[PDB]
């Protein structure tokens, strides 16, 4: 046993281990995303840089639930980082929808794993994950949600010019 | 009778409080409008944050009446805030034409205030309603209704890229 | 079904427009308050400012409310926002007992909402309330109280220069 | 007839004449005030220093009365300055209570002069009553009566120590 364990049961641990492993996930197909975009027959730089900085932010992500094991006293243990579900995004609706439903997928962990924490009766696990994760969860949703009716009432997918201006006007300049 | 009072009709003092409420009704409107904008559904940002502050603006309307009233030896009597008469706006067209008939009906009823006024031959609340409201509503009417000439040249309601455009083209980036 | 909404039950959305209906009328009572005490029959501007800024404070707290439902996806509906209690607030005394008492009400209104939180599992519910809300409550609920205890031992509502004194020493110099 | 003279009524610019009068008349019944509280048996500075001040303001809107005149093509006649109706003003209360029916004696005038030059369709002395004199008497009318519904509250004329903490907290420290 750690000498600093104390109420952090071992289902919690594990759970954990399985969240860094979704964050690192999530981070890697943000990333393919980002590649998409940077592509000569894509060439939508605002948008590649918005999906790059969404990588950034999710290996921050992991990168908190690392040290957070760590401080309990638990143990890191990582497992491969499964490559993206596709090699190419359509364009920016696809991958605005995609992104929105990764964002609900880490998102459903988060309160499932709040859930167990809650079963075990861990408060600083509780206060942790609202405090650091959940909140960033329903902005970003709230976000990524509001860029894709902007993008359908742009005339995506058809609407080329559409598309264009969004990436102007919608995304942060980079 | 308050021992400040001079000039100052019954009459004018009534006409002082439900003006007042009509203000409070007007900052109540906007503030669904700007809800409405705010909407995943919707999301026209500088839209919603133009009547976010169209309803501060009507607060601040309110609250020099209620100023007024006692500066004159009257007494601020309160009615219900009535509210809004849509739960949704449709669109900034819509949004945009209901503002318009909303500051005319404002200014209608500080016409009349001007007409009472000068019938008790109160050169005071005449003179407080020419400095401080009238142009006011002559100002905001012609900024409405040059915006609703922009959002049909836009062709509003149909044109979903022109009512992207005028959220971030005619109206304030916030 | 809004594209955002995740565990969001359809009680709490209403129960969050319910507390959004609460912070307006509590507002709208703390502007009567206000302009009570700017009365020149009253004349204690310090005690007003406090009113009108406690006034201030809960618009804010009520478009946060507003913010938090389109967050979510829910959506705001408005009703009628009701005339406070009373018309004329007797003296400092009699109002800081209707602001406690108000401030309680509120209070427990959020319990309440809190509870439901629970209930249905929304975390991130009860992370907003006890975050941006609870605490809130807490300290101003005390502030009062404090208040109230000063008022008392000052002679109030009997002792004008208590009440004096109160104007000049205990609320902010506006 | 003046080179520079046109819509301005022989009874206007005569009732102009006897409103300069009456401007250096309120002066010189507040320097009177000022005078009282000066002395050694009196000594409330604040409040001496609040009428000295009261009095520069009266002057300050007769030599505005005297430019007017002339600016119009009016000629100022100029009578006795009567001397004020007390030689000695009681207390803080008796003469702020002075000082109120002195500002609402001077705002009579004012209003009846705005009848006449209504009468007379003179659109430029009645804008300027409205700009430059109407307002600022509704607001010393408050300002006094504020003073007034104090001094009671704090118990004059009998409670010496009332007195004295109007003089340090409701009247500008000089
Ligand atoms: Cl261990
Ligand atoms: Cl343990
Ligand atoms: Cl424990
Ligand atoms: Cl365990
Ligand atoms: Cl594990
Ligand atoms: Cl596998
Ligand atoms: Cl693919
Ligand atoms: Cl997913
Ligand atoms: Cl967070
Ligand atoms: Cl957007
Ligand atoms: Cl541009
Ligand atoms: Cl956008
Ligand atoms: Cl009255
Ligand atoms: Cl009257
Ligand atoms: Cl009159
Ligand atoms: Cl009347
Ligand atoms: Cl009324
Ligand atoms: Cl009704
Ligand atoms: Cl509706
Ligand atoms: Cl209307
Ligand atoms: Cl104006
Ligand atoms: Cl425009
Ligand atoms: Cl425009
Ligand atoms: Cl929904
Ligand atoms: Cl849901
Ligand atoms: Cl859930
Ligand atoms: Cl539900
Ligand atoms: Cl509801
Ligand atoms: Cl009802
Ligand atoms: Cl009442
Ligand atoms: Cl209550
Ligand atoms: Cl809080
Ligand atoms: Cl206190
Ligand atoms: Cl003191
Ligand atoms: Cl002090
Ligand atoms: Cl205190
Ligand atoms: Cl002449
Ligand atoms: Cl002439
Ligand atoms: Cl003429
Ligand atoms: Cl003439
Ligand atoms: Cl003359
Ligand atoms: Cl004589
Ligand atoms: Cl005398
Ligand atoms: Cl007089
Ligand atoms: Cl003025
Ligand atoms: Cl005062
Ligand atoms: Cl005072
Ligand atoms: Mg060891
Ligand atoms: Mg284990
Ligand atoms: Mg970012
Ligand atoms: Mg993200
Ligand atoms: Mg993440
Ligand atoms: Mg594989
Ligand atoms: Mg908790
Ligand atoms: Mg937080
Ligand atoms: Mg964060
Ligand atoms: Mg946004
Ligand atoms: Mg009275
Ligand atoms: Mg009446
Ligand atoms: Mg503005
Ligand atoms: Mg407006
Ligand atoms: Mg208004
Ligand atoms: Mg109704
Ligand atoms: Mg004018
Ligand atoms: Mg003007
Ligand atoms: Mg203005
Ligand atoms: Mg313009
Ligand atoms: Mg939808
Ligand atoms: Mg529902
Ligand atoms: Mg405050
Ligand atoms: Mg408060
Ligand atoms: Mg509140
Ligand atoms: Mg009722
Ligand atoms: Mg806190
Ligand atoms: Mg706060
Ligand atoms: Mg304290
Ligand atoms: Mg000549
Ligand atoms: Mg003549
Ligand atoms: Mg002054
Ligand atoms: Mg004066
Ligand atoms: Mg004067
Ligand atoms: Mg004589
Ligand atoms: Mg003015
Ligand atoms: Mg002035
Ligand atoms: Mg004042």
């Amino acid at each position: 046993v750690s000498q600093v364990r104390q109420n952090y049961h071992s289902d919690c641990e594990a759970a954990v281990n399985r969240m860094l492993n979704l964050e690192l996930y999530a981070s890697y197909t943000y990333s393919s995303m980002y590649a998409f975009f940077d592509r000569d027959d894509v060439a939508l730089h605002n948008v590649a840089e918005f999906f790059k900085e969404q990588s950034h932010e999710e290996r921050e992500h992991a990168e908190k639930f690392m040290k957070y094991q760590n401080k309990r006293g638990g143990r890191v243990v990582l497992q491969d980082i499964k490559k993206p579900e596709r090699d190419e995004w359509g364009n920016t609706l696809e991958a605005m929808q995609a992104a929105l439903q990764l964002e609900k997928t880490v998102n459903q962990a988060l309160l499932d794993l709040h859930k167990l924490a809650t079963d075990k009766v861990d408060p600083h696990l509780c206060d942790f994950l609202e405090s650091e994760y959940l909140e960033e969860q329903v902005k970003d949703i709230k976000r990524i949600g509001d860029f894709i009716t902007n993008l359908k009432r742009l005339g995506l997918p058809e609407n080329g010019m559409g598309e264009y201006l969004f990436d102007k006007h919608s995304v942060k300049e980079s």
